[PDB]
């Protein structure tokens, strides 16, 4: 029957940017082992409890996140509009992994590709064919003068053209700033037409990445120094593991690729019938979206060997500890792979596949909560489709900032703070802590068992109770107190504006909850604690 086989297909995507470029730009940054225990700990102790809390609170409720909040506890509805926050500013950035995508893929189009060679305009008299690196570049007879790839000079020059520094925002790079109108204008057009359903190519569009990331793995793992790479990968350094860094990088990831704390679950959830298996569902799913991850970091870790190999020079310093590490890796490995044109065209149509329709996915979702919140005035015919348009646009805009030459630090600025980091934990902390402790965990145990058929066994709610919460709260405070700032690469330091501004992305979405709960508190009337209770009780969440 393979009914199993089927929902995975037709299910939430368990590939996306975040498995393919996401984790491993993460990992390389945090060591290669290090990186995996804390990643472990928290996909089992706090990702997969709150992706399958999402999904059913969107069950139980029949309800998406700001609305579903509001009936499990009122004075927290701010979750919600955090999520909203969070998403919003998702949205500006993740469509710029895809522009340069796009670019790269233009770039593709060219017997020989450009990233392979080094007699071009961008590179600079440094760069030197990797080849040749080992062979009589490095120390030899004239001695090594900072050699370096032509793939890195590459991305760093021509595709980035990346200034000294975020102060320096440079010019607008026209090439980029077309790519993301291109992006921008799938993107509106395929959620205006409404092009949400597709039948018969879905297959096609699960089983292409995959048979992508297995081509991609082979060529790595039959690449000289594959092994030394899968050994940094795997095996930990525990002094790593005393910095807050590694934590908080690693259990965000995970709620990153899992889409929780975006309020796309709870909506998913919503979809989905009250009499159902969900939890067998997301116990597969989230496994199989980490387990992607894992797999592809075996791929890309298998390259940089190579390429550490070849160049002489350390895994670790061999490419980008920073967003752009697949842009350096994945190519190259194109480069070795025969007929290269051909495999490089398809990886970043792949790359393009899994972004856009997450992409897609994300935009629908925040226009239509947005819509949600005023839905008389946004309902009128032209009315949807001119808000559509104005969030592309306004997006598109604050996306300018990051295709400047100094917008991979505005990009590395958003990706560490504005969906990711203390802004996760936090709404991930106060969703465990309100079904937890408000709502009772028990009490939504009872509401599982009814819905799933059968009651959950303790780690769901033990999880929620204190799990999460000490895992959230725990990497919050050691972050404070063993602070260490942003630094791009690893060389760069921001300015203090930079960080200020950067905690302000994650600020906006963590101050709706308590701005929330204070608006909620002056609205109600009666005693403060009459008040507090009322706002603290559940408005009928069975809905039977
Ligand atoms: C998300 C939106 C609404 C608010 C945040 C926008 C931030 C992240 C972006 C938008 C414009 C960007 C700025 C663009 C130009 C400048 C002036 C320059 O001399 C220093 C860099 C600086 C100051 C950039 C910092 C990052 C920046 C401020
Ligand atoms: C805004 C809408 C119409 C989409 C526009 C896409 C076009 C106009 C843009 C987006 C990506 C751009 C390309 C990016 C890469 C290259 C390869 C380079 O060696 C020559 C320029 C060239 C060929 C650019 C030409 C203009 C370009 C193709
Ligand atoms: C709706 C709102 C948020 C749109 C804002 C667009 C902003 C963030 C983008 C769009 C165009 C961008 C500008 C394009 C060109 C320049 C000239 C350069 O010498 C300084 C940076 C600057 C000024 C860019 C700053 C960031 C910028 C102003
Ligand atoms: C929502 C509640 C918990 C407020 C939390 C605010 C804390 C966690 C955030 C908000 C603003 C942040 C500060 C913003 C700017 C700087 C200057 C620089 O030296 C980095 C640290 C420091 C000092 C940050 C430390 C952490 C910080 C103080
Ligand atoms: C409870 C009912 C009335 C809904 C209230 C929603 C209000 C209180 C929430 C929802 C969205 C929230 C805003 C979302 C955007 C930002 C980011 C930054 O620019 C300042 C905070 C600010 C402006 C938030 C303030 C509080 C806010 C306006
Ligand atoms: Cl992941
Ligand atoms: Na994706």
């Amino acid at each position: 029957s393979s009914k199993i086989d089927f929902v995975l297909s037709v299910a939430g995507g368990f590939v996306g940017l975040g498995n393919v470029w996401r984790f491993p730009y993460l990992c390389y940054k945090n060591g290669g082992g290090a990186f995996l225990i804390p990643y472990f700990i928290f996909l089992f102790g706090s990702g997969l409890p709150v992706f399958f809390l999402e999904i059913i609170i969107g069950q139980y409720t029949s309800e998406g996140g700001i609305t579903c909040w509001e009936k499990i506890c009122p004075l927290f509805s701010g979750i919600g509009y955090a999520s909203v926050v969070i998403v919003s500013l998702l949205n500006v950035y993740y469509i710029v992994i895809l522009a340069w995508a796009t670019y790269y893929l233009f770039q593709s189009f060219q017997k020989e590709l450009p990233w392979a060679h080094c007699n071009h305009s961008w590179n600079t008299p440094h760069c030197m064919e990797d080849t040749m690196r080992k062979n009589k570049s490095v120390w030899i007879t004239i001695s090594s003068t900072n050699f370096t790839s032509p793939v890195i000079e590459f991305w760093e020059r021509n595709v980035l053209s990346l200034s000294p520094g975020i102060d320096h925002p440079g010019s607008l790079k026209w090439d980029l700033a077309l790519c993301l109108l291109l992006v921008w204008l799938v993107c509106f057009f395929c959620i205006w037409k409404g092009v949400r359903s597709t039948g018969k190519v879905v297959y096609f569009t699960a089983t292409f990445p995959f048979a992508m990331l297995l081509v991609l793995l082979v060529r790595g793992l039959t690449l000289p120094g594959a092994g030394a790479g899968i050994k940094f990968y795997l095996y930990p350094d525990i002094t790593r593991l005393e910095d807050p860094q590694v934590w908080i990088d690693a259990g965000t990831q995970i709620f990153f690729s899992y889409a929780i704390c975006l309020g796309a679950m709870t909506s998913l959830g919503s979809y989905n019938k009250y009499k159902y298996n969900s939890y067998r569902d997301c116990m597969l799913l989230g496994c199989l979206n980490s387990g992607t991850s894992f797999v592809s970091g075996f791929a890309i870790f298998s390259i940089l060997g190579f390429m550490a190999q070849e160049q002489g020079v350390d895994i670790a310093d061999v490419a980008e500890s920073g967003p752009g590490l697949a842009f350096i890796a994945y190519p190259k490995a194109v480069t070795m792979m025969p007929l290269p044109t051909f495999w490089s065209i398809l990886f970043f149509i792949m790359l393009l596949l899994l972004g856009l329709d997450s992409q897609f996915v994300e935009v629908e979702g925040q226009i239509t909560s947005l819509v949600d919140l005023y839905p008389s005035f946004l309902r009128k015919g032209y009315r949807r489709e001119i808000f559509i348009a104005f969030v592309c646009s306004i997006s598109y805009l604050l996306g300018l900032t990051m295709v400047t030459e100094g917008g991979m630090y505005v990009f590395q600025l958003f990706d560490y703070y504005a969906a990711s980091g203390v802004c996760l934990l936090w709404v991930a902390f106060f969703e465990c802590f309100v079904i937890a402790w408000i709502y009772g965990g028990d009490n939504l145990y009872d509401g599982i068992e009814d819905m799933i058929g059968y009651r959950p066994g303790p780690w769901m709610k033990y999880s929620w109770a204190v799990i999460t919460p000490v895992l959230c709260v725990g990497c919050f405070i050691f972050s404070l107190v063993k602070y260490v700032p942003l630094t791009y690469n690893k060389t760069y330091v921001y300015p203090n504006w930079a960080i200020g501004l950067g905690w302000s992305l994650a600020l906006s979405s963590m101050l709706c909850v308590p701005l929330v709960i204070v608006i909620r508190l002056c609205q109600t009337e009666g005693p403060f604690l009459v008040r507090v209770k009322y706002l603290l009780t559940p408005r009928e969440p069975n809905r039977w």
